[PDB]
């Protein structure tokens, strides 16, 4: 879909046009701690849309047909049932299959990860520890994920329906993924990157892309900052640049 | 029974008025760690039914015979054993079947809503957690009541029987369910609802009709968010104008 | 339905017609650690059948449908939904208000009688210790019985949904227990009367009736002792003739 | 495949053709309790097969890949991955889809029933108690498997994936029973089937044939016997035949 | 090193000569609730060498440093420091690696395989049940220890260490397992193969050969059913050839 690039999420337009012009390959609106959090208001997503051609995703509660509904409606890109609102249901997730637009979700295991996917999600991102600066809960997420997945491409298939069961995945959706050799969606990096080189060790542990953002825009340089972590997510091995973007900041 | 419509709590005559305005079904007449909660005084909820020509609707604590009777006496469409007040019998409700008044009352599962319907309750709702603005506590309430028919409406009659012993729900009380194919009386949506979204979910799991709490008047323009919630339960899967009215919120 | 009667279990013709002349108002057809247990062959039923004028019974296995409607086809007056024999459902017991023929059910307590009536059952016993000659356990469940039904009469009616919730019984049939002041149907003695003074302490607290097994055919003089048990459940508060009818055994 | 039949247990050429005189839809070749349970010799199995025209079934233990294709390799009609033999594997059992020899496994529940019928099985049954004589296994596993399905056929889409969490099964498959309305293959009784009156219960119950057999050939008349199972599995509901039947044995 | 070959235990010259002339690739010298279990005498030891040509084996119990030199003094072919004889360390192996002769030790995980080889084991078997039968035990092991194995070749090299930490094996046996993609030795099959079929299954887990216990000569024809073990271990896929050597056991 968006493989390689840096996902940030904005608060206005102007945020969203200083992403679009630091390199980022879509914006996430989003209006933080205390309280119920719901979706996004409509405008605040309309103004998004409207401030910059990338595309544009929102975060909807778990669960919550109506606000997924509502997003689809809006036009949006891909819709973001994201864990880091406060969910709606705390024990179904929504049927992503029936929708039109493409879902991401967040996961920290091959058994979430497959749970998602055969509920219809389009791509798959860390869940991390949003809003914390650290990189521990996205590395431990995407390292058992990638190892889990490895196991499963060299899995014999007299295993893999036991294997399902010990980690409550769909079969069907395990034996594609032995069949393909890898994930069947692309799996992002959430929650916790907060320097350049966070994105490069995310990349670096076999990210398809960065997704986390949103503290870019409180740095002194918020521009820099985003440049910065936009150049690290591409040519994640380049360490020089890498450090020589960090001085600067 | 008036399926469909919107009930809202109020506390004057101001409020019961611009709820009618709004396009409510019926009004809730209330007073206000909150110490003990009673009966609304008899003068608040005379006030409210002179105030408005549609059914007006009064709290009652559990198993309080007094309350309920008094309640009767002064004229009230329905009565509301609403556990939201402090109880006054934690063992037994009242005989609502004894009553001349109809009642409502809060379920979370079959079993209390059997129990709520064998006393002779004519109305039944999900307590959710009022006054916290998450619907997560009315959207398990209702999935499990839903979960409980769907499985009594295509079960064994040799297994009924248990089911009963194994819910507490009355034996003929599901055989009249399982006869009958769905509940004998109507099952609306209460504690939660916050935004229009959540009623159009909320009728979305399939209740007959959504209870405001007292937040609707605390928005910048109460009128126009007591519009969109009834114009939201009203046609629930119309998105495009669940989102156009959650705009100018 | 024929109160105040001995049932007793028979195996061949010359037992139900020596049960006949010692005056027993109805017979039972059996056949025998001991493996399985299951409905007697219709050969045997045939036979107690053309032996006796008297009614004849015949056991079924708990859950067990067809052993039932074969019962039932084969012209029993009575079928005893018995647990002496190795149920066939540990989980639901069958329909018997879907069944022409009546039934009799085993009971521990005002629940366990409570869901027996309400699956249609035209009789009750209590379950005792089969085999054992000891009445302690027929004692005990009669005991239980009457003290919970003495409870029910005089109890009120706002606490009647919550016995019934706390002991597994249908609603609508403690409330015509309430309202009629007894049982809906007799409550009869089995399991454990040795002696007529078994048979006589079970009618005096309060038994319809007894059930005899096998061990009445074991005396000296089977003939003897049938008749001082009839006549013992007969007029059980003349203890001096009881007295007599023991010193001859 | 053969729904409506009775399927016997034989271990000689008299037996099976006194089942295909009694009138099964199949018999099942084995040659019992002590040491190690392993599949029949294959001279038992080609004698089977050259003594009746009906299909042959053989068991197989659970995970020995070398014994199932051995019998797929002998031309056997269904193989049946028993697990009245010792199990091969404690793990993992065979990927029946990989063969060409249609499959019958043994299930408890949904859970089970899905399991299996992802591996591949095109047939089930369930696994009862065999060789006690004792319906009641069976009773409980068809009950569970039944009540499952219905629930499943009536379910929420929203709550399909989680309900396979809880129950170890693929989702497709549970989707594909949601879909179709009712198991995708057959599911027979089987292990405890005694008496005809067993039979006949198993297919008041639901099931679409009898599997239990073996113990037929230990009446006094095996060909009675046998003829009264195949008849009494068919038109289940003729209680008049099935007790003139069984007064015959 | 000799890879899918037949292992067989022998006790005397004329077990020896029969299992040349079924075809096995080594014997194993044998003497026998056992009391203790040691070593052989070395006049058996050196009646088994004398009376074949091909490479022999002689059991030595765990940790037992003078049984192995006796052995190796003997000029025995390969030593089992099998845990089938009662050990004699039950906290430390004997290290290998300070010896001439070529072990080959048991194991049930990749963790006792990695312990065995860093002491210098030159080959590897699964422990099983020795003397039930039962081929339940080698399955697992074997299982197991593949499945381990699948996991280190396609693990990252950050994830080796702690892997190790968490099996117990040493860091460089895994490095040089996850270079090579396979085991340094070979993995046999032991404990529990009864029938042909047993040692096709565990050739078809993947095994590099099969240990026959002493039950091969336990047949009505010895010579017959240890030809059709060797003739089952090589080509273990013809399924065919594998029920026709069956069908004469
Ligand atoms: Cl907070
Ligand atoms: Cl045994």
């Amino acid at each position: 879909m968006q493989k390689g690039g840096v996902i940030m999420d904005v608060v206005n337009a102007e945020q969203a046009r200083i992403a679009e012009e630091a390199g980022a390959v879509a914006v996430m609106a989003l209006e933080a701690a205390g309280g119920v959090a719901r979706m996004a208001n409509p405008k605040i997503v309309e103004e998004v849309m409207n401030a910059v051609s990338i595309p544009v995703m929102a975060k909807a509660r778990i669960g919550h047909i109506t606000e997924a509904r509502v997003l689809e409606a809006m036009g949006v890109d891909y819709i973001d049932e994201s864990e880091v609102l406060t969910p709606a249901d705390e024990e179904y997730h929504l049927r992503k299959d029936q929708f039109t637009v493409p879902f991401v979700c967040g996961c920290r295991n091959l058994g979430e990860a497959a749970r998602r996917i055969g509920e219809g999600a389009a791509m798959l991102r860390t869940k991390g520890e949003p809003g914390t600066g650290n990189i521990v809960e996205a590395v431990r997420h995407m390292r058992q994920v990638n190892s889990e997945v490895s196991r499963l491409t060299v899995m014999n298939d007299d295993e893999i329906m036991t294997f399902a069961k010990d980690i409550g995945a769909p079969y069907e959706i395990l034996k594609q993924i032995k069949d393909n050799g890898r994930l069947p969606v692309v799996n992002f990096a959430a929650g916790g990157v907060a320097t350049p080189q966070d994105a490069a060790l995310m990349m670096e542990l076999g990210a398809d892309g960065v997704f986390v953002g949103s503290g870019i825009f409180k740095s002194e340089d918020p521009e820099k900052f985003a440049k910065a972590i936009v150049q690290a997510t591409t040519h994640y091995q380049d360490y020089e640049l890498i450090g020589r973007l960090a001085s600067e900041l």
